[PDB]
């Protein structure tokens, strides 16, 4: 199944599904709350602080993915923001994977396809964000190479959202602010986002969501 790949289509009695770590946590608010007032659309917000793909151990968003999909058949839209918390090596059953190795990234990119195939078998369309870049310079460099990772395979199968020019103002690197007005997107810690960037992503979330009346299509 070939989902649109510049943006998701919504009737009213579909849901809107959010799904990630505290990237998500904090952007899928303004977006529920923009989705229900300007369609009457509901939603459900599964984020969760820590997670990841990486460790499904701590919690496994592939299988909680398929699981809420079969529960919910009213869903037609998955957003996923995720990134931080996945810079790591890991187990896969015997064996023990290193970050950026060939064999780590297949197999995050295996878990990635997973997610893809549990929402397209369900006709339910992806939309993907982007890593913001990251003040810490060793963790703006694993995301750096997570993010080109994730997008290289991603584009042109689902809908993607970049993130870090955009929270920089087109700077090409992490700031603190932006501009004749500075304005502050990130919060302290250098990888967060203060209440401003929040409603600045979840403005980029809301414009690939696209209402769809009842007298659309045309016949």
């Amino acid at each position: 199944w070939k989902q649109g790949t510049e943006a998701a289509a919504v009737r009213s009695g579909d849901k809107v599904f959010f799904a990630g770590d505290s990237l998500m946590q904090g952007v899928a608010p303004f977006v529920q709350k923009s989705l229900k007032q300007q369609y009457g659309i509901e939603s459900a917000n599964l984020s969760k602080q820590s997670t990841g793909l990486s460790y499904p151990s701590f919690f496994d968003w592939p299988k909680t993915i398929e699981e809420t999909l079969k529960k919910h058949p009213e869903i037609s839209v998955l957003a996923v923001f995720l990134g931080p918390n996945d810079p790591w090596d890991f187990p896969v059953g015997k064996r023990y994977l290193k970050f950026a190795s060939d064999e780590w990234a297949q197999e995050y990119l295996k878990r990635v396809d997973r997610i893809l195939e549990a929402a397209h078998t369900h006709r339910v369309q992806v939309v993907w964000l982007g890593i913001p870049y990251m003040k810490k310079v060793k963790l703006d460099g694993q995301m750096r190479y997570l993010d080109k990772l994730l997008s290289e395979h991603l584009k042109g199968k689902i809908i993607l959202i970049p993130t870090a020019q955009t929270l920089s103002g087109g700077k090409g690197r992490y700031t603190d602010s932006v501009n004749g007005k500075p304005v502050r997107y990130r919060s302290k810690d250098g990888i967060h986002f203060t209440a401003e960037g929040q409603k600045l992503l979840a403005e980029k979330i809301m414009e690939k969501i696209v209402f769809e009346p009842s007298t659309q299509p045309s016949s």
